[PDB]
């Protein structure tokens, strides 16, 4: 037998959807925990804290995302760092003078945001921009 993890009842459909490892689902019960959408549409889905998510919602909630615009990154995107906070090369602006920061600029991360060594007045030296799966899991459609 196989008990659908979403609802607990037996799966009598022609195919059983398995989130790796060992999570068997009714196709209708495999929903994004936030947007409610069937995750059958995709090869993969994300699984944290016992909830199952689609990428958009995953990244938007748990993924690495940008400290300014609050939007996730593309696998080949190049990001500027601040101690703990990654940033879109386009969004690495001083929030006060609203202008770009470059490798070799004195700068500082304040609660309000990034500030250049002029609008600040701890201080740092802006660094070189850089390019770039733990909770991600494979969806397989097993025949019943
Ligand atoms: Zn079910
Ligand atoms: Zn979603
Ligand atoms: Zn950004
Ligand atoms: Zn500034």
């Amino acid at each position: 037998i196989s008990l659908c993890v979403g609802c607990g009842n037996q799966i009598h459909d022609q195919y059983i959807l398995r989130v790796s490892p060992d999570l068997e689902w009714h196709a209708a019960c495999l929903k994004c925990a936030e947007c409610n959408q069937y995750l059958d549409e995709s090869c993969t889905c994300f699984v944290r804290d016992g909830k199952t998510y689609c990428k958009r919602d995953y990244i938007r909630l748990y993924g690495i995302k940008c400290a300014k615009c609050s939007i996730g990154f593309s696998k080949n995107d190049f990001v500027m760092r601040a101690r703990s906070k990654v940033y879109h090369i386009e969004c690495f602006r001083c929030v006060a003078c609203s202008r770009q920061l470059i490798p070799g600029d004195e700068f500082a991360l304040r609660e309000d945001g990034l500030f250049c060594r002029a609008d600040h007045d701890d201080v740092m030296v802006v660094g070189e921009p850089t390019l770039m799966d733990e909770d991600e899991r494979l969806i397989t459609r097993l025949e019943n």
